[PDB]
């Protein structure tokens, strides 16, 4: 529907435990948007449920003519928190649909289609914590023995690794192996792993 506003959104992806924010952009022939609902594709044409209830939405400045120009797209926000308690998976996504109304009353028509994916139809897609960190080359430990690391060497790689990741979340628990092994343990309880080659070294080999 040419007439009715044109949606441009995203690959939305979202963490357990994280906040997320993104924001679609909408035009329209008419420059103007007076109603902007975001809602799961069943339901009929008044409908509004959208699922899951922590995925929340705005749309400043409604009403007012040339709000949705294309040089000054109309900014709708999606964001929220997603709980710890989410099941993740292959299939944990969500495609949902970005509705807006005209003066005229023109609304943006749902197509069931992936290749509309990123337009007015999009894909949440829930992942695991982990999944939005790259735990970052920390600076090497060098230990006595390779294949015994003491308490206080352990202490010394997690400290290392921690120094080389602020990002990370400050409540993600860092643990070592008495190999050397790193384990992140994110708020979700999924994790990450760093080689004992990329964070240790001794010198017994000369
Ligand atoms: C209830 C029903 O029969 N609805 C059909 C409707 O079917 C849905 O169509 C969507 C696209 O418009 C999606 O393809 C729906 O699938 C998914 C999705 O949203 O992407 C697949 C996911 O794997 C799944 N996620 C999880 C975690 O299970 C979700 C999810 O179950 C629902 O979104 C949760 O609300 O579903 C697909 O189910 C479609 O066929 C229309 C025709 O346009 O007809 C009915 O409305
Ligand atoms: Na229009
Ligand atoms: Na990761």
């Amino acid at each position: 529907d040419t007439e009715a506003p044109q949606v441009k959104s995203g690959d939305y992806v979202v963490y357990r435990g994280e906040s997320f924010e993104y924001y679609a952009e909408i035009t329209d022939n008419s420059g103007q948007v007076n109603r902007v609902v975001i809602r799961n594709v069943e339901g009929g044409a008044n409908s509004t449920y959208l699922s899951p209830n922590w995925v929340k939405y705005s749309t400043e400045n409604l009403g007012r003519p040339g709000n949705a120009t294309v040089q000054n797209p109309l900014r709708t926000r999606i964001f929220g928190e997603v709980p710890l308690n989410e099941i993740v998976n292959e299939k944990s996504y969500y495609t949902r649909y970005i509705v807006a109304w005209d003066p005229s009353g023109n609304a943006t028509q749902m197509v069931d289609n992936a290749n509309r994916n990123g337009l007015e139809r999009f894909v949440l897609t829930v992942k695991s914590q982990n999944e939005k960190y790259d735990p970052a080359e920390s600076s090497v430990t060098y230990v006595n023995n390779l294949s015994n690391l003491s308490t206080s060497e352990r202490e010394a790689v997690a400290a290392a690794v921690r120094a080389a990741n602020p990002n990370i979340p400050p409540t993600a628990k860092i643990t070592v192996s008495q190999n050397g092994t790193v384990t992140i343990t994110y708020p979700d309880k999924s994790t990450d792993t760093i080689p004992a080659n990329r964070v240790v070294k001794d010198l017994q080999i000369s």
